[PDB]
């Protein structure tokens, strides 16, 4: 297993615009269009990141090539961020990878304010910071996504995304 499976198995995939959990446009492997209602905004967005007319819709191959940009853009996130970055340092390879759903999901900075979180990941307190994790809206909203990549940062392994 690795970021790439466990992302798509999270995300999906879809080959036309559909909306997120959050209502927002979306397309392919998770990658969010817009945050706007409007659909042509959100076609707009499409043919822009892809190169061509697309009118909603794209191949298997552009919604993988847009998930690698997406999945890099994630990883320099972390990389950069200086409350982000020795967390990430600090943690195994199956950990990080949790750290890395993270913000795939909700952005660097959304993730960079999980401050106790971060700090008792970095204590290497696993029970504890997964119980503070799931004090969230996130958890809330998203609760099974949640508890998979929760059950990964207490455990280290990969048990939560076998049989699935
Ligand atoms: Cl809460
Ligand atoms: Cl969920």
């Amino acid at each position: 297993m690795n970021i790439f499976e466990m992302l798509r198995i999270d995300e999906g995939l879809r080959l036309k615009i559909y909306k997120d959990t959050e209502g927002y446009y979306t397309i392919g492997i998770g990658h969010l269009l817009t945050k706007s209602p409007s659909l042509n905004a959100a076609k707009s967005e499409l043919d822009k990141a892809i190169g061509r007319n697309c009118n909603g819709v794209i191949t298997k191959d552009e919604a993988e090539k847009l998930f690698n940009q997406d999945v890099d853009a994630a990883v320099r996130g972390i990389l950069r961020n200086a409350k982000l970055k020795p967390v990430y340092d600090s943690l195994d390879a199956v950990r990080g990878c949790a750290l890395i759903n993270m913000v795939f999901q909700m952005g660097e900075t959304g993730v960079a304010g999980f401050t106790n979180s971060l700090r008792m990941l970095q204590q290497k307190r696993w029970d504890e910071a997964a119980v503070n994790l799931a004090k969230s809206r996130w958890y809330n909203q998203t609760p099974n996504r949640a508890k998979r990549v929760i059950t990964t940062f207490r455990t280290g392994t990969w048990d939560a995304y076998k049989n699935l």
